[PDB]
């Protein structure tokens, strides 16, 4: 709709196409008649007058039309409707010749004192053969007809044109001589049969034309009958020039036809392949059925035309990707191996696929070889056959549409578990193990999904044991790096990044190199948003790192009691081995606040110590009252015994702190019941 | 558009780089960390655990990385949030050769 | 000037230096080199990276017009599975090549 200038016409309007054809017909006629108007008639007969003028007029308007037809720029590839640009292009290309051609040179020649030099300008009208040249250019662009065969037809038109012009020029060279010396011309001295071509300027124009054209065609195939031959020196020079150009042009014609034949066709090539295979088949006396299999494979490869699958590579990645998806993605999205996989990973699988057709009865993979090709069955049916040491074949399963095989072999880097034979006419999609491995390293989450798929119902029936080949090891390593960055985010806040990482298919539960989970990190840093987000994700919560610290413990050390409350709501335990010992070391620290936090988390199991001394015993020995107080209220019984078997009340009696002794004594009286 | 968390998402990555180095230290991927350090790295970078790459290396008892870390003068007496020194990382894992090195 | 292996990339052909001169280098991220020992006639590069299945530890670059014999990596492995018992000697040569296989123990 960019044609704001409505008057400017597209170069494709069906009426302009009709005008192209019409002016092509007139161009052919005018460029085939101008030599005849030059040679045979020295000044057009009056009868043809209108025919002359009309012809010229027909090329006019055409010039006018070429001033109003938009063109496709060769640097922007946009139809330039800009009238100024169209006018300028035409006025600087193919205008000047058209304009001089359209001048009525016939009338000029009659007017300007019958001077031949004016008639020489008629040849400017042969630039109208440009239209035929363009017609052949368009036809050669068209794929309906063989470009090389259109080259052959172009050569035939050029040959016809040269013979016609040569005939006209030859007759002209006969007429340049004055009519008194016509006996020294090729036509004046021609006595073909009884007829003598004397006084040739008076013969019917068709007799003269067919005579001259007869010679032209005779020389065209170099039959050189001789009946009509050059006699003067001008006629011998012209015949020399003609004969030479015709030699080269005929050589070009034979060259083009021979190139057309030698280039050959796909049918020819496949026929040759079949004939060589038939020679082999008869040489070894093969069995009809086996011959049928051989011929069937050849037919399959010839009909498939696999080269196009490579040809698609030349298409840029966007359109090539649309091709790959539109033709393969439907099948691949239904593959159970890829079930749940992210769409982009599947898209890459599609980009790296290779269509392969196999005849029924063939074998794709043999057991014992390492499969480096993951084939997804799209069409047809295959069969799974296990060969045993005894030499027997078991039909384990049948692989139909939207199925797969080779994934286990590639993943665990084992030999092919079972021979895969073909039942129906099969269309599969092979994928290189190398490319597959690269893609699985691209998407470590979808790689883990692939592992889960193979281990989900098939599980480890094919000896699937954790790290395998390199892809599994790479997957684990990359998940480790991902968990490192997850915990880094949990250290530097960045709640958006935490969201994005987890929602990108990353499992939060995976800890770092030190066993510290992102929930452990959130507890250590007290990032309430982060702790809540991982709680929504769902972590063991009671998980402890490799060195025995639950997130509860680290949060207690950092005093992140909101985080602690969320955990205990979810259900949180210190999971401290020797927890009584650690509480005794806390008593050694003397931090009542730390101890209060530890107790508030619900840890007072009276676990005593290696010395069998409860933290209450330790505090009593220290003389502590307040810390002993909250230890008693937390649950530490006064009846608890040390290594000596003495109560913390006994140890306070040793200390002698009357307030501590009375406190433990009152609690002892309360508890004795 | 209304999305600008990019520089927030990287957050300098100085520690993230340190994490990468210490990761290699764990998996004993010397080449990975070798390439990090010729591209520029240091042990005191440590991590959010406070553990330097040498801590993890001693935890694993890879004498190769331990000798190399010593070669660039890597701090051993450096402590971590764990309180566990690289010496103690080595002894706890029974890496008697690495304990010999770190005592050296 | 040509480059045959890229550091950090598992080599797929074990090459042998029949003629010419090559050089071993470390392509740092900083765009600097380390110029590991050159490869003169009758040496093999890419060997350990295949035998040990490790990533190529150095980029190799061509210094003079070099004539080389190629053996595919998967070849070298299946030669090991086919042509048994020499891989032990090859492995000992690797072991002495490094410091008790300090590079790949």
């Amino acid at each position: 709709g960019h044609n704001d200038y409505k008057y400017i016409i597209h170069p494709k309007n069906r009426w302009y196409k009709a005008w192209e054809m019409f002016i092509l017909v007139w161009a052919i006629y005018s460029s085939l008649f101008t030599p005849m108007e030059f040679g045979f008639f020295r000044g057009l007969p009056e009868r043809l007058f209108v025919l002359d003028i009309v012809g010229q007029i027909a090329f006019l308007v055409d010039i006018v039309l070429q001033f109003f037809v938009a063109y496709r720029d060769t640097q922007t590839y946009r139809t330039v409707y800009k009238p100024t640009r169209i006018a300028f292009r035409y006025l600087k290309s193919h205008f000047l010749m058209d304009f001089i051609g359209c001048f009525p040179w016939d009338l000029i020649y009659k007017a300007s004192g019958k001077h031949e030099l004016v008639r020489y300008l008629l040849w400017i009208r042969l630039f109208r053969v440009r239209k035929v040249v363009e017609f052949f250019q368009r036809l050669e662009k068209d794929t309906r007809i063989n470009y090389l065969f259109t080259r052959i037809l172009k050569l035939l038109f050029v040959e016809v044109y040269c013979t016609h012009t040569a005939a006209c020029i030859f007759y002209y060279l006969a007429t340049t001589l004055p009519p008194e010396n016509e006996g020294y011309t090729w036509i004046g001295s021609l006595k073909l049969g009884d007829y003598s071509y004397e006084n040739f300027r008076e013969i019917d124009l068709w007799k003269r034309y067919t005579t001259a054209l007869y010679f032209a065609i005779v020389t065209m195939a170099t039959v050189g009958y001789g009946d009509i031959h050059a006699v003067n020196l001008r006629e011998m020079i012209f015949v020399m020039i003609y004969v030479s150009f015709d030699m080269v042009l005929g050589a070009y014609l034979i060259g083009n036809i021979t190139a057309l034949i030698v280039k050959g066709s796909n049918t020819e090539r496949f026929r040759d392949k079949m004939n060589d295979l038939i020679s082999f088949m008869n040489r070894k006396k093969l069995g009809r059925d086996l011959r049928s299999q051989i011929t069937g494979h050849v037919r399959l490869q010839y009909d498939s035309h696999y080269t196009d699958t490579v040809m698609l590579q030349d298409i840029p990645a966007s359109i090539r990707a649309k091709i790959a998806q539109l033709l393969y993605l439907p099948y691949i999205k239904k593959v159970p191996l890829f079930k749940g996989c992210s769409t982009e990973f599947i898209n890459q699988i599609v980009i790296r696929l290779h269509e392969e057709y196999f005849l029924p009865g063939e074998v794709i993979t043999e057991q014992g070889n390492v499969v480096d090709h993951l084939y997804f069955v799209c069409e047809g049916l295959l069969e799974a056959l296990v060969t045993k040491t005894d030499g027997s074949e078991e039909s384990v399963t049948l692989l139909g549409p939207h199925t797969s095989f080779g994934d286990i072999s590639i993943i665990c880097n084992i030999s092919q578990p079972f021979t895969v034979r073909v039942c129906e006419l099969c269309h599969l999609l092979r994928l290189d193990k190398q490319s597959f491995s690269n893609i699985l390293e691209i998407y470590f989450h979808d790689g883990r999904t692939i592992l889960n798929n193979i281990m989900e119902e098939k599980e480890s029936n094919d000896r699937i044991k954790k790290l395998e080949s390199d892809i599994v090891i790479h997957i684990g390593k990359q998940e480790a790096e991902l968990a490192l960055k997850v915990n880094s985010a949990a250290f530097q806040g960045d709640f958006y990044q935490l969201k994005s990482l987890i929602r990108s298919g990353a499992d939060p539960n995976k800890t770092d190199y030190d066993g510290r989970s992102p929930l452990h990190l959130a507890a250590c840093r007290g990032y309430e948003d982060i702790t809540l987000f991982l709680i929504q994700e769902g972590v063991d919560v009671n998980l402890k790192d490799k060195f025995g610290h639950t997130p509860l413990f680290e949060a207690v050390k950092a005093g992140q009691e909101g985080v602690i409350g969320l955990l205990v709501k979810e259900g949180a335990s210190f999971n401290l081995e020797d927890s009584g010992n650690f509480l005794c070391t806390t008593v050694a620290k003397g931090d009542s606040d730390f101890l209060k936090r530890l107790l508030s988390s619900g840890m007072n199991p009276n676990s005593e110590d290696y010395d069998h001394r409860t933290p209450l015993h330790v505090a009593a020995s220290e003389g502590l009252f307040l810390m002993a107080k909250m230890l008693v209220e937390a649950g530490a019984s006064v009846i608890s015994k040390d290594r000596w078997g003495n109560s913390p009340l006994d140890e306070a009696r040793l200390c002698g702190n009357k307030k501590l002794i009375k406190l433990l004594e009152d609690v002892k009286n309360a508890q004795s019941s």
